[PDB]
């Protein structure tokens, strides 16, 4: 029988410092009684010593007499991943959604969920089944399997359930739906206003699916439905939305998680501390404040002083309490194992590795051509290769060693490869118009082309250039065609992953056939 303080630490999900337990995360089992820990890139440096981490921080739990904790951790695949030394790439939700196939999302999500919990995490942050029908969405994008209800909800539940097979909780977000969102709730409220016609047929539909089909967890947006809650309160923090249309219309008993709060939508305009309260009134029963220790203790404070202030009834607390010691009863939190794990050690295998550059070849998409395309093997290739060099949880400094100058080059290819800025400096950009004067065969990488001017002016150039012969290939959001009226070959790959840069590689040099369809519209859909 759980103490009051050990009840209210159960609704907590924080972030540290540490590749092992830093004195904060300490701090946070045994004295705060936290029920959860989210992992960042901070905590992931290889296999090995992840799993020793999560290994101890159970111990902690376990030999201070705490509950067994949820481990979490936002490795949704391709674009958006914590950890990629030691373990599979996955392709992540826009590039399956191209691929069109939801039995592979089940494997892709399979082979996340079977490393992951290899490694001591039991839960994921993932799958989004937002539904990208807006293509200025600037926190969505490639992160959504696509633009309809119907391929979303397909894939997605096969996701769910490769998770939760692989012994890992899913949690199913950004409830009722970011996807049509012109802002990002990182940096302000977003609105979607639309009727609640439009939310039943399109928003919600996935999340009904997966909440039919058994999903351990929902995490809430930090987003204004107007249609469903009349009060200037995000979903995070409106008992419309949770207990309403989620507990109520859709009879969902599970898990459910805030959005993390420290995000401007919360922490701005409603402060992390009465956040925190308002998001369990609301209904919600997990709050996630990933990684300022005093914005986790505020949230702990104002949690046990609304309690004791009589704003949270003792029976809300329990209720919650009871869903989040089901779910770690269901995924065997507990459970130990042998350490199978050294450092140096991977978890890649040439099956999954295979498996996955199988997905990728599905995925590559053609959206625009005016006839042959395919690489003069005989004639040298300008590769221009974007790298992220101011980076977001959105979109990370990520650096990848199999771009797709090296597959080309592996292929007996007689490549250049200039890697500039997604924001690419003038000289880059000097530097590359002029290195097409010497090289005619020109394949650009775009990254959000879209949403960097400079980047799309500088393609636009080349485009112009008589003498240029100019493939454009984007790597992440597809929509950069939009911004490029002057190209005449476009492909869509949908992140730059290993997998899908030979996926590329092979479509570019005619070994393999373009199988893609575009997943998400050019222009926003209502
Ligand atoms: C809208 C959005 O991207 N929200 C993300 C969420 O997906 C993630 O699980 C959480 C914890 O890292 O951080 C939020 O910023």
């Amino acid at each position: 029988a759980l103490t009051l303080k050990q009840k209210v630490g159960q609704l907590v999900m924080a972030g540290f410092n540490g590749l092992e337990a830093s004195d904060d995360a300490r701090k946070l089992i045994t004295e705060d009684h936290v029920g959860g820990i989210i992992y960042f890139r901070r905590n992931l440096a290889e296999p090995a010593q992840v799993a020793k981490l999560s290994a101890e921080l159970q111990q902690i739990a376990a030999e201070s007499d705490n509950v067994p904790l949820l481990i979490s951790i936002d490795q949704e695949g391709g674009m958006v991943t914590r950890l990629e030394n030691g373990v599979t790439v996955v392709p992540g939700n826009m590039a399956l959604g191209a691929a069109g196939d939801a039995e592979l999302a089940y494997e892709a999500a399979h082979i996340i969920g079977s490393e992951l919990r290899a490694l001591g995490i039991n839960m994921n942050f993932a799958p989004s089944l937002d539904i990208n029908n807006n293509p200025g969405n600037p926190v969505i994008g490639v992160r959504s399997y696509g633009g309809t209800a119907e391929l979303v909800a397909r894939l997605g539940t096969e996701a769910v359930r490769g998770f939760q097979d692989a012994g890992v909780a899913a949690t199913v977000k950004h409830f009722p739906g970011h996807g049509d969102t012109g802002e990002d709730s990182h940096h302000a409220l977003p609105t979607v206003p639309h009727a609640r016609e439009r939310l039943d047929r399109l928003e919600l539909a996935p999340f009904r699916e997966a909440i039919a089909r058994g999903v351990d967890a929902v995490m809430t947006a930090h987003v204004l439905f107007p249609a469903v809650e009349p009060e200037k309160l995000p979903a995070t923090l409106s008992s419309n939305v949770i207990e309403g249309l989620l507990r109520g219309e859709l009879g969902y008993d599970g898990v459910v998680v805030t959005d993390c709060l420290e995000m401007n939508a919360i922490s701005k305009f409603y402060g992390v501390g009465e956040g925190a309260v308002q998001a369990v009134e609301a209904g919600a029963d997990l709050i996630l404040v990933s990684h300022r220790y005093e914005r986790q203790k505020a949230a702990l404070d104002a949690l046990l002083a609304a309690v004791e202030s009589g704003r949270i009834s003792e029976e809300r607390i329990d209720r919650s309490v009871g869903r989040l010691l089901a779910l770690k009863q269901r995924r065997a939190v507990d459970a130990g194992a042998a350490v199978t794990l050294s450092s140096g050690d991977t978890l890649v295998t040439d099956e999954k590795t295979e498996l996955v550059e199988r997905i990728s070849e599905k995925s590559i998409t053609l959206l625009r051509s005016e006839g042959e395309f395919t690489l003069d093997k005989t004639k040298p290739v300008l590769v221009v290769w974007p790298e992220v060099r101011v980076g977001s949880e959105v979109d990370e400094v990520l650096p990848r060693k199999e771009t797709l100058g090296y597959w080309l080059k592996s292929a007996g290819y007689d490549v250049n490869e200039q890697t500039i800025g997604v924001q690419p400096t003038e000289e880059e950009v000097a530097h590359i118009q002029e290195l097409s004067g010497q090289i005619s065969q020109v394949v650009v990488v775009s990254y959000n082309a879209i949403f960097s001017p400079d980047q799309a002016a500088l393609i636009e150039a080349l485009a112009a250039k008589p003498d240029v012969q100019l493939i454009v290939a984007s790597a992440r959001n597809p929509f950069d065609i939009n911004a490029l009226p002057t190209v005449k070959t476009f492909f869509a790959a949908y992140e730059n992953t290993p997998s899908a840069m030979r996926a590329l590689a092979l479509v570019l040099t005619g070994q393999i056939a373009v199988q893609g369809t575009l997943p998400a519209p050019l222009t926003v859909t209502v």
